[PDB]
């Protein structure tokens, strides 16, 4: 039912934190999750450089949305924040990835130019939840205690018998993780419109 176990074997509690606003010298950058069927996932990620700490601030999950209503549901605090969002191609092909992320522009969205990628252009899941991971443990990656449905997917996200990730539930979970992923593409909250 949890396969051979849970992947984050971390009390919520400790990871969770009371939302605050965020400083002038904070980062930003936001993450898209694609999904009709399939819910999508709109994030909000802030980076303390300094400290070296991440505070995943706001969530939107929902299924069968168009872009436009995702841009209605989240462009309060969306608005101007850079996009990180997935999918080199393949899923039995037609328009993937950048076909989306153009409906996603034009409906408001600052979309960044290309996919998702660690700084070496590899873009393994398992390389992200090791990180991941290392920075609940070590206290610096924080969840606003507002954004409900990272927890519900946190709670369930395990590896099956054979110890492969199952990939179900795990659109915030992906979204959160191509935020931080292009962590370089993130702006100064006070260069942002401040
Ligand atoms: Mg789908
Ligand atoms: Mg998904």
């Amino acid at each position: 039912t949890m396969g051979s176990g849970r992947i984050f074997q971390i009390p919520e509690e400790t990871i969770k934190c009371q939302p605050f606003e965020c400083p002038d010298h904070f980062y930003v950058i936001d993450a898209q999750d694609f999904g009709w069927n399939h819910p999508q996932a709109h994030i909000q990620l802030w980076w303390d450089k300094d400290a070296d700490v991440f505070y995943l601030a706001r969530v939107w999950k929902k299924s069968e949305n168009t872009a436009v209503q995702a841009w209605g549901a989240v462009k309060s605090w969306a608005n101007k924040i850079p996009v990180a969002w997935p999918h080199d191609g393949h899923q039995h092909e037609k328009g993937g990835g950048e076909q989306l992320k153009t409906q996603y522009a034009d409906a408001g969205f600052s979309m960044l130019p290309d996919h998702a990628t660690f700084p070496d252009g590899g873009n393994s899941v398992e390389s992200g939840i090791s990180e991941l991971r290392d920075l609940m443990l070590e206290g610096r990656f924080k969840v606003f205690n507002t954004c409900e449905p990272f927890f519900e997917e946190f709670r369930l996200y395990h590896r099956d018998e054979n110890g492969k990730i199952v990939k179900t539930n795990d659109d915030v979970l992906d979204a959160t993780r191509y935020g931080y992923m292009m962590r370089r593409f993130a702006r100064m909250m006070r260069d942002i419109r401040k």
